[PDB]
């Protein structure tokens, strides 16, 4: 009687003035903050 | 009597002043904040 | 008997000024914040 | 006389006997292959 | 006289059995091959 | 006079019978081959 389990578990989080937040795996592009010119 | 579970379990995400926030997994793009000339 | 369960789970979220939020998957494209000439 | 240019450029792909293929932005459930009780 | 440019570039991708294949922000779930009871 | 350039640059895959394969962020969850009970 093979038993298997998982939890992924518990998050949080609490954030403010944040320009960019989270996961993104791959990036060719450009995430820029600002430009000028 | 094989038994299985999961759970992803409990979150939470209070946020402000953010100018992108979340998960992508492919940019080929251009996540530009603010371009000028 | 073969017991499954599954859950993904309680969340929350509270944002304010947030350009963009969410999740994507691919882009080819260009989620730009402002262009000038 | 500012110039700009983007190029997500040229690709290609060629598969078979593939249980899943392509870009995800988040998974909070379950992308089984195969359950049995 | 400000010039920019980018190019993401050329790419080519040959595969044959391949249970998942591509780009991942977030995993809370379970990308499960097979399960058997 | 001010000139920037970027290239992600030329990249080329050829694969076979690979279980998985591509870029991840976070994985919480179980990126399994197999079970059995």
């Amino acid at each position: 009687d093979a038993e298997f389990r998982h939890d992924s578990g518990y998050e949080v989080h609490h954030q403010k003035l944040v320009f960019f937040a989270g996961d993104v795996g791959s990036n060719k592009g450009a995430i820029i903050g600002l430009m000028v010119g």
